[PDB]
């Protein structure tokens, strides 16, 4: 599986706080609803996500509400700042990797005193 890339699926600079679960919400700094957005990677390849962040750990989530499936990894690995997550880690967690029907993606931090800066999410092809 030979790889290409980056597709950039983000950049900027969004910023989460999140200090502990009961509450209002758990917010995100990136998020897609794909049945509602375009999704730029093509999820039938094989494929990982790269997130650039600074403060706290963050995870991925895949959802899909129909099946109540609710996905939640953390990186594989992070080097300066850039998290990996591999299309194998996200399947094992869905249960499946087939994700026809998938409606939500988001990179959400974990409890933190400082929250999450996202700056960038890509995408790589690693092969399909």
């Amino acid at each position: 599986g030979a790889d290409s890339g980056e597709i950039i699926l983000f950049s900027g600079s969004n910023h989460a706080d999140f200090k502990a679960w009961g509450g209002d919400d758990w917010p995100s700094a990136f998020e897609i609803s794909p049945k509602y957005e375009p999704m730029k990677l093509d999820l039938n390849k094989n494929f990982e996500i790269k997130v650039d962040y600074n403060g706290a750990d963050i995870v991925l989530i895949f959802a899909r509400w129909d099946k109540d499936i609710w996905a939640q990894i953390s990186p594989y690995y992070v080097v300066d700042g850039t998290a990996v997550f591999t299309k194998e880690q996200i399947a094992k967690a869905y249960g499946s990797d087939d994700f026809s029907g998938l409606d939500y993606i988001a990179v959400k931090p974990l409890p933190s005193e400082e929250g999450v800066t996202v700056t960038k999410v890509s995408g790589i092809y690693t092969n399909g």
